[PDB]
Protein backbone atom coordinates (compact mmCIF):
# COMPACT_ATOMS: atom_id res chain seq x y z
CA UNK A 1 0.00 0.00 0.00
CA UNK A 2 1.60 3.29 -1.14
CA UNK A 3 0.45 5.50 1.74
CA UNK A 4 0.34 9.30 1.44
CA UNK A 5 -0.65 11.87 4.06
CA UNK A 6 -1.04 15.44 2.87
CA UNK A 7 0.29 18.23 5.09
CA UNK A 8 -0.94 21.57 3.63
CA UNK A 9 0.34 23.75 6.47
CA UNK A 10 3.63 21.87 6.64
CA UNK A 11 5.20 20.76 9.91
CA UNK A 12 7.07 22.51 12.67
CA UNK A 13 9.44 21.62 15.50
CA UNK A 14 7.38 19.46 17.82
CA UNK A 15 5.67 17.47 15.08
CA UNK A 16 5.70 13.69 15.62
CA UNK A 17 5.09 11.11 12.87
CA UNK A 18 4.23 7.74 14.41
CA UNK A 19 4.29 4.78 12.05
CA UNK A 20 3.26 1.30 13.06
CA UNK A 21 3.30 -1.76 10.93
CA UNK A 22 4.67 -5.18 10.16
CA UNK A 23 7.74 -6.15 8.17
CA UNK A 24 6.50 -9.13 6.19
CA UNK A 25 8.51 -12.32 5.78
CA UNK A 26 10.86 -11.91 2.78
CA UNK A 27 10.63 -8.09 2.80
CA UNK A 28 13.61 -6.52 1.08
CA UNK A 29 13.18 -2.84 1.99
CA UNK A 30 10.76 0.02 2.52
CA UNK A 31 10.82 3.78 2.91
CA UNK A 32 9.29 6.84 4.52
CA UNK A 33 9.68 10.04 2.45
CA UNK A 34 8.99 13.59 3.59
CA UNK A 35 8.40 15.35 0.28
CA UNK A 36 8.09 19.02 -0.60
CA UNK A 37 5.27 18.57 -3.09
CA UNK A 38 2.75 16.10 -4.49
CA UNK A 39 4.30 15.72 -7.94
CA UNK A 40 6.86 13.32 -9.33
CA UNK A 41 10.43 14.38 -8.73
CA UNK A 42 9.54 16.63 -5.78
CA UNK A 43 12.40 17.43 -3.39
CA UNK A 44 12.73 15.07 -0.40
CA UNK A 45 13.61 16.63 2.91
CA UNK A 46 14.00 13.11 4.24
CA UNK A 47 14.30 9.70 2.68
CA UNK A 48 14.32 7.05 5.47
CA UNK A 49 15.15 3.70 3.92
CA UNK A 50 15.43 0.58 6.09
CA UNK A 51 17.01 -2.16 3.97
CA UNK A 52 16.41 -5.66 5.32
CA UNK A 53 18.22 -7.20 2.34
CA UNK A 54 21.52 -5.41 3.06
CA UNK A 55 20.97 -4.96 6.78
CA UNK A 56 21.29 -1.19 7.12
CA UNK A 57 19.22 1.99 7.29
CA UNK A 58 20.01 4.79 4.87
CA UNK A 59 19.00 8.44 5.35
CA UNK A 60 19.26 10.95 2.49
CA UNK A 61 17.66 14.01 0.88
CA UNK A 62 16.87 14.77 -2.79
CA UNK A 63 17.11 18.23 -4.31
CA UNK A 64 16.60 19.29 -7.93
CA UNK A 65 16.33 15.65 -8.87
CA UNK A 66 19.68 14.76 -7.37
CA UNK A 67 20.52 12.83 -4.16
CA UNK A 68 22.75 14.13 -1.39
CA UNK A 69 25.28 12.16 0.58
CA UNK A 70 23.81 9.17 2.44
CA UNK A 71 23.96 8.84 6.24
CA UNK A 72 23.68 5.38 7.85
CA UNK A 73 22.41 4.36 11.24
CA UNK A 74 23.84 1.63 13.49
CA UNK A 75 22.45 -1.56 11.94
CA UNK A 76 18.83 -2.33 10.98
CA UNK A 77 16.39 -2.13 13.93
CA UNK A 78 13.67 -4.07 12.06
CA UNK A 79 13.21 -7.80 11.56
CA UNK A 80 11.24 -9.76 9.04
CA UNK A 81 8.12 -11.23 10.63
CA UNK A 82 8.04 -8.64 13.44
CA UNK A 83 5.89 -5.54 14.09
CA UNK A 84 7.52 -2.19 14.77
CA UNK A 85 6.80 1.34 15.86
CA UNK A 86 8.75 4.26 14.49
CA UNK A 87 8.61 7.86 15.72
CA UNK A 88 10.05 10.51 13.42
CA UNK A 89 10.25 13.69 15.49
CA UNK A 90 10.89 17.12 14.00
CA UNK A 91 13.12 19.37 16.10
CA UNK A 92 14.77 22.69 15.39
CA UNK A 93 18.01 21.06 14.22
CA UNK A 94 16.85 17.79 12.69
CA UNK A 95 14.70 14.71 12.66
CA UNK A 96 15.11 12.22 15.46
CA UNK A 97 14.30 8.67 14.46
CA UNK A 98 13.15 6.55 17.40
CA UNK A 99 12.55 2.84 16.79
CA UNK A 100 10.80 0.91 19.53
CA UNK A 101 11.98 2.53 22.79
CA UNK A 102 15.33 3.94 21.70
CA UNK A 103 16.72 6.84 19.75
CA UNK A 104 18.16 5.27 16.61
CA UNK A 105 19.58 8.22 14.63
CA UNK A 106 19.49 12.04 14.28
CA UNK A 107 19.34 13.48 10.77
CA UNK A 108 20.22 17.15 10.68
CA UNK A 109 17.98 19.28 8.42
CA UNK A 110 19.13 19.83 4.84
CA UNK A 111 15.99 21.51 3.46
CA UNK A 112 13.72 23.93 5.30
CA UNK A 113 11.23 22.13 7.54
CA UNK A 114 8.61 24.60 6.25
CA UNK A 115 8.75 23.19 2.75
CA UNK A 116 7.55 19.68 3.70
CA UNK A 117 4.04 19.10 2.32
CA UNK A 118 3.63 15.32 2.09
CA UNK A 119 4.51 12.07 3.87
CA UNK A 120 4.70 8.92 1.77
CA UNK A 121 5.37 5.35 3.02
CA UNK A 122 5.98 2.58 0.51
CA UNK A 123 7.92 -0.56 -0.19
CA UNK A 124 7.81 -4.00 1.47
CA UNK A 125 5.87 -3.12 4.59
CA UNK A 126 2.34 -3.86 5.81
CA UNK A 127 1.17 -0.70 7.51
CA UNK A 128 -0.98 -0.73 10.63
CA UNK A 129 -1.24 3.09 10.90
CA UNK A 130 0.45 6.42 10.19
CA UNK A 131 -0.46 9.24 12.60
CA UNK A 132 0.85 12.83 12.72
CA UNK A 133 0.75 14.74 16.00
CA UNK B 1 6.16 9.31 43.42
CA UNK B 2 8.27 8.67 40.30
CA UNK B 3 10.72 11.49 39.44
CA UNK B 4 12.79 11.70 36.25
CA UNK B 5 15.28 14.55 36.13
CA UNK B 6 16.02 16.54 32.97
CA UNK B 7 19.36 18.28 33.40
CA UNK B 8 19.57 20.57 30.32
CA UNK B 9 15.78 20.78 30.27
CA UNK B 10 13.59 20.18 27.27
CA UNK B 11 13.05 21.95 23.97
CA UNK B 12 10.73 21.85 20.98
CA UNK B 13 10.79 18.24 19.82
CA UNK B 14 11.18 16.68 23.24
CA UNK B 15 8.72 13.83 23.61
CA UNK B 16 7.58 12.32 26.90
CA UNK B 17 6.15 8.79 26.63
CA UNK B 18 4.28 7.41 29.63
CA UNK B 19 2.84 3.92 29.80
CA UNK B 20 0.86 2.40 32.64
CA UNK B 21 -2.48 1.20 33.93
CA UNK B 22 -5.25 3.02 35.76
CA UNK B 23 -5.92 0.91 38.89
CA UNK B 24 -9.54 -0.42 39.14
CA UNK B 25 -10.41 1.94 42.02
CA UNK B 26 -8.41 4.93 40.78
CA UNK B 27 -9.45 8.38 41.86
CA UNK B 28 -6.92 10.52 39.95
CA UNK B 29 -3.24 10.80 39.04
CA UNK B 30 -0.98 13.44 37.63
CA UNK B 31 2.08 14.23 35.49
CA UNK B 32 3.98 17.37 36.57
CA UNK B 33 6.74 19.26 34.67
CA UNK B 34 8.45 21.28 37.40
CA UNK B 35 11.08 24.02 37.36
CA UNK B 36 12.84 22.74 40.47
CA UNK B 37 13.50 19.76 42.74
CA UNK B 38 12.39 21.57 45.91
CA UNK B 39 8.81 20.94 46.99
CA UNK B 40 6.25 23.56 46.00
CA UNK B 41 8.34 24.38 42.94
CA UNK B 42 6.72 26.10 39.92
CA UNK B 43 4.97 23.83 37.44
CA UNK B 44 5.17 24.55 33.68
CA UNK B 45 2.51 21.89 33.25
CA UNK B 46 0.14 19.93 35.50
CA UNK B 47 -1.79 17.20 33.62
CA UNK B 48 -4.40 15.78 35.99
CA UNK B 49 -6.89 13.08 34.88
CA UNK B 50 -9.69 12.90 37.48
CA UNK B 51 -11.64 9.62 37.17
CA UNK B 52 -13.77 10.40 40.22
CA UNK B 53 -15.14 13.71 38.81
CA UNK B 54 -14.74 12.66 35.13
CA UNK B 55 -12.52 15.47 33.84
CA UNK B 56 -8.91 16.03 32.77
CA UNK B 57 -7.46 19.23 34.18
CA UNK B 58 -4.47 21.17 32.88
CA UNK B 59 -2.83 23.97 34.86
CA UNK B 60 0.42 25.69 35.79
CA UNK B 61 1.67 26.86 39.17
CA UNK B 62 3.62 30.05 39.60
CA UNK B 63 5.01 31.35 42.88
CA UNK B 64 2.88 28.90 44.83
CA UNK B 65 -0.50 29.60 43.24
CA UNK B 66 -2.35 27.60 40.64
CA UNK B 67 -3.17 29.42 37.41
CA UNK B 68 -6.33 29.31 35.29
CA UNK B 69 -7.58 25.75 34.86
CA UNK B 70 -8.00 24.30 31.39
CA UNK B 71 -9.97 21.15 30.64
CA UNK B 72 -9.71 18.67 27.83
CA UNK B 73 -12.82 17.18 26.19
CA UNK B 74 -13.94 14.35 28.44
CA UNK B 75 -11.83 11.61 29.97
CA UNK B 76 -9.85 9.36 27.60
CA UNK B 77 -8.96 7.15 30.59
CA UNK B 78 -10.79 4.16 32.13
CA UNK B 79 -10.26 2.32 35.43
CA UNK B 80 -8.67 -1.12 35.03
CA UNK B 81 -7.37 -0.04 31.60
CA UNK B 82 -3.76 0.39 30.34
CA UNK B 83 -2.80 3.61 28.61
CA UNK B 84 -0.08 5.37 26.68
CA UNK B 85 0.34 9.13 26.85
CA UNK B 86 2.63 11.36 24.79
CA UNK B 87 3.41 14.87 26.02
CA UNK B 88 5.08 16.66 23.11
CA UNK B 89 6.85 19.95 23.57
CA UNK B 90 6.69 22.38 20.67
CA UNK B 91 7.33 26.11 20.27
CA UNK B 92 3.82 27.13 21.34
CA UNK B 93 2.86 24.58 23.97
CA UNK B 94 2.56 20.98 25.06
CA UNK B 95 0.54 18.60 22.91
CA UNK B 96 -1.07 15.88 24.96
CA UNK B 97 -1.75 12.73 22.99
CA UNK B 98 -3.76 9.90 24.58
CA UNK B 99 -4.03 6.69 22.61
CA UNK B 100 -4.19 7.46 18.90
CA UNK B 101 -5.35 11.03 19.16
CA UNK B 102 -4.38 14.54 20.09
CA UNK B 103 -6.28 15.24 23.30
CA UNK B 104 -5.40 18.86 24.11
CA UNK B 105 -2.88 21.61 23.29
CA UNK B 106 -1.65 23.49 26.36
CA UNK B 107 0.02 26.75 25.41
CA UNK B 108 3.17 27.77 27.29
CA UNK B 109 2.75 29.85 30.42
CA UNK B 110 6.27 29.46 31.84
CA UNK B 111 9.59 29.36 29.93
CA UNK B 112 10.28 25.91 28.52
CA UNK B 113 13.93 26.40 29.57
CA UNK B 114 12.95 26.43 33.26
CA UNK B 115 11.69 22.82 33.09
CA UNK B 116 13.96 20.62 35.25
CA UNK B 117 11.93 17.63 36.38
CA UNK B 118 9.13 15.24 35.42
CA UNK B 119 6.94 13.74 38.12
CA UNK B 120 4.24 11.14 37.92
CA UNK B 121 2.11 10.49 40.99
CA UNK B 122 -1.36 9.66 42.24
CA UNK B 123 -3.39 6.53 41.54
CA UNK B 124 -1.47 5.07 38.64
CA UNK B 125 0.38 1.82 37.83
CA UNK B 126 3.51 2.99 36.01
CA UNK B 127 5.08 0.75 33.39
CA UNK B 128 7.64 3.17 31.96
CA UNK B 129 8.48 6.83 31.47
CA UNK B 130 10.80 7.55 28.51
CA UNK B 131 12.08 10.90 27.23
CA UNK B 132 12.99 11.25 23.53
O1 LIG C 1 20.51 7.59 -1.07
C1 LIG C 1 19.21 7.05 -1.15
C2 LIG C 1 18.97 6.45 -2.51
O2 LIG C 1 20.00 5.45 -2.70
C3 LIG C 1 19.93 4.78 -3.96
O3 LIG C 1 20.95 3.84 -3.99
C4 LIG C 1 18.57 4.08 -4.12
O4 LIG C 1 18.48 3.48 -5.40
C5 LIG C 1 17.43 5.09 -3.95
O5 LIG C 1 16.17 4.44 -4.02
C6 LIG C 1 17.57 5.81 -2.60
O6 LIG C 1 17.38 4.88 -1.54
O1 LIG D 1 -5.98 23.23 39.10
C1 LIG D 1 -5.00 22.25 39.45
C2 LIG D 1 -5.05 21.93 40.93
O2 LIG D 1 -6.43 21.94 41.33
C3 LIG D 1 -6.60 21.74 42.75
O3 LIG D 1 -7.95 21.77 43.02
C4 LIG D 1 -6.04 20.39 43.16
O4 LIG D 1 -6.18 20.22 44.56
C5 LIG D 1 -4.57 20.31 42.76
O5 LIG D 1 -4.06 19.03 43.08
C6 LIG D 1 -4.44 20.57 41.25
O6 LIG D 1 -5.13 19.56 40.53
Amino acid sequence: VPHKSSLPEGIRPGTVLRIRGLVPPNASRFHVNLLCGEEQGSDAALHFNPRLDTSEVVFNSKEQGSWGREERGPGVPFQRGQPFEVLIIASDDGFKAVVGDAQYHHFRHRLPLARVRLVEVGGDVQLDSVRIF
